[PDB]
C-alpha cells in the first residue's frame, strides 16, 4: 500500500538518493533480496564498520525464511531493481546487528554449520587464518548506536522464480 508512510512511523527514518528502475516486487517471506551494503557510525564518530561496495562484493539476504537479522528487510521493502538508498535505523531494531554479523559471514559458507562444512561455490586458494572477535561491530557490545546502512539495490526475485544451484 504505503511502505514510506509505515517506515517513519516504525521509529525508523528513510531516504533514497537515486530512484531506481521498473515495478517493487513482493517482499514477503521467502524473497531473495540482492544487493550491497555499507554500515557506518551515524554523528558519535563517523567511522566505518563494514563495507561491501568498496571491493565490489554483493550480500544477499532473504525475506523472513532463512536469515535471522528483520531490520535489513524493513530497510529493503520500499527498494526496487537498481535503486540506492542510505539511511539511520534506531537501535530497538539494530540490536541483535552484532549478533548477526558472525552468521550472514559464517553460515553464509553454504547452508547451516554442519549441514555444508566445505568451500564449494567460489571460494578456492587462499592461505588465511581468520580468527573470530571484532571491535568495530563489538563497540555496540559495550555502547549500542543508531547506525547508517547504505544499501544499493541490484536485482530482487520472488518465492517462485529464485532458486540455489
Amino acid at each position: 500500500a504505503d511502505i514510506i508512510a509505515r517506515l517513519r512511523e516504525d521509529g525508523i527514518q528513510k531516504r533514497v538518493i537515486q530512484e531506481g528502475r521498473g515495478e517493487l516486487p513482493d517482499f514477503q517471506d521467502g524473497t531473495k533480496a540482492t544487493f550491497h551494503y555499507r554500515t557506518l557510525h551515524s554523528d558519535d564518530e563517523g567511522t566505518v564498520l563494514d563495507d561491501s561496495r568498496a571491493r565490489g562484493k554483493p550480500m544477499e539476504l532473504i525475506i523472513g525464511k532463512k536469515f535471522k537479522l528483520p531490520v535489513w528487510e524493513t530497510i529493503v521493502c520500499t527498494m526496487r531493481e537498481g535503486e540506492i538508498a542510505q539511511f539511520l535505523c534506531d537501535i530497538k531494531h539494530v540490536v541483535l546487528y552484532p549478533l548477526v554479523a558472525k552468521s550472514l559471514r559464517n553460515i553464509a559458507v553454504g547452508k547451516d554449520p554442519l549441514e555444508g562444512q566445505r568451500h564449494c561455490c567460489g571460494v578456492a586458494q587462499m592461505r588465511e587464518h581468520s580468527s573470530l572477535g571484532h571491535a568495530d561491530l563489538d563497540a555496540l557490545q559495550q555502547n549500542p548506536q543508531p547506525l547508517i546502512f547504505h544499501m544499493e539495490m541490484l536485482k530482487v526475485e520472488s518465492p517462485g522464480t529464485y532458486q540455489q544451484d
